[PDB]
């Protein structure tokens, strides 16, 4: 197998304290850069945005990132235990007396987040700074040969912050907020197909390759059947002939859930489009056909596939291809699979017990990464998981077929 991600992703998961230190600093620089993009648009108004289930107020997100880091690092009396940490052991206070009522995503009700007496933006950024200084002081006590258990929570909180930075980016796109950061379409999209031979895949994350998310365990052998798979995610050039052929008016290409979704849509075409313009950073721009198709849900991906005589890969097929085919290029958009988000054999929840387990059975797996995913997070073993209707996320897909 090839490496699963860029050097930063391997270093965060397996590297020494100095690697995780650099990752925490890089994560915070990205968080604050995105916070400054939201500040330019919203002027530090709280809540600053209207209510929707797919949003959180930007200043709430910032406080949550700080709270999570402080909960699992400075206040955690069992850091050295790693995955054996008792999640509900007695903690000493937060810097903020109300932080546990305001920022714990498992405690604070969703709509409530718009109506809390939160600190102002400057005081929120001070909370971030003070908790990061605490975190880094504790990290600097660890020796170069620190065990995985010793580094576990430092790695976890770096990755958590990376996930919320990507959420800031897809929320921004929904809210028409322009960011300084952004991905670049290729001059020419690749349409090629690759052969994936029959093979055994050792799926998931092995005991000692460093940090694993709980949903990557246990590692387990699976059989891969021969297939031909797209070398890259489906481009808008490849997607749009489905729309031109009437695919959003032909219920027969759609599943039952896809038909129920399709019947409740005001606009019979992809999200964010009105050839076509695309709304990006609150500006209507001409659509680039070479870009990866994006903001498509699983129902839209599946219908395209039926129209094309192709299918989605399973997450195992995707992982196998990513690790074994040098021509398999990913990382532009998250890619819907056909696989429901379900535990691997031998799954056990890790100390952040609510990360995976509540979401089994209602989410679909996406693989890969998008342009707004941290280089430290993007990884071929990583399982993303969203409800199959979601279009706000930077999701697209690739297709495959029999040999
Ligand atoms: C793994 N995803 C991206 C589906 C998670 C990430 C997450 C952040 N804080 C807890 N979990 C999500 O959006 O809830
Ligand atoms: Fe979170």
């Amino acid at each position: 197998y090839s490496v699963a991600g860029a050097p930063e992703a391997l270093a965060l998961r397996a590297g020494p304290p100095a690697s995780v230190r650099a990752a925490l600093l890089a994560a915070r620089r990205r968080t604050l850069d995105l916070a400054d993009d939201f500040r330019a648009a919203l002027g530090d108004a709280y809540p600053g945005i209207g209510y929707a289930p797919e949003l959180n107020p930007p200043l709430w997100e910032l406080g949550h990132v700080a709270w999570f880091q402080e909960w699992w690092i400075g206040r955690n009396r069992q850091r050295a235990r790693g995955v054996a940490c008792e999640p509900d052991h007695a903690r000493e206070p937060s810097l903020l007396p109300q932080a546990d009522a305001w920022y714990d995503s498992g405690r604070v009700a969703h709509r409530t987040r718009w109506a809390l007496p939160l600190p102002d933006a400057e005081a929120t950024r001070d909370y971030l700074e003070r908790t990061l200084a605490q975190t880094l002081a504790l990290l600097d006590e660890l020796p170069p040969d620190a065990h995985d258990d010793a580094l576990y929570f430092f790695r976890l909180v770096a990755l958590h912050e990376a996930m919320h930075a990507e959420a800031a980016a897809y929320m921004a796109e929904g809210l028409g907020i322009a960011l300084r950061e952004g991905g670049v379409a290729p001059q020419l999209a690749e349409d090629a197909e690759l052969e994936l031979p029959a093979q055994r895949l050792r799926m998931g994350s092995d005991a000692g390759t460093g940090f694993a998310f709980d949903n990557e365990l246990l590692s387990h052998d699976v059989s891969i059947e021969p297939l031909r798979i797209d070398a890259q995610a489906v481009s808008w050039a490849r997607f749009l002939p489905f729309v031109e052929a009437g695919g959003y008016e032909h219920p027969a290409w759609w599943s039952d859930a896809g038909r129920d979704w399709l019947a409740r849509q005001l606009l019979r075409h992809p999200a964010h489009l009105r050839g076509w313009q695309q709304r990006r950073g609150g500006r209507w721009l001409p659509l680039d056909p070479q870009g990866a198709a994006v903001h498509l849900n699983a129902h839209e991906a599946e219908a395209w596939c039926r129209w094309a005589g192709r299918r989605l890969p399973t997450e195992a097929e995707w992982e196998c291809a990513a690790l074994t085919l040098p021509g398999f290029a990913w990382g532009r958009v998250w890619e819907w699979t056909s696989s429901p988000f379900e535990p691997y054999p031998g799954f056990a929840p890790h100390p952040y017990r609510d990360y995976s387990a509540p979401w089994f059975g209602t989410r679909r797996v996406l693989r890969g990464a998008c342009h707004a995913t941290s280089a430290a997070l993007a990884h071929a073993r990583y399982r993303n998981f969203f409800e199959p209707h979601r279009r706000d996320i930077f999701a697209g897909f690739r297709s495959c077929r029999a040999p």
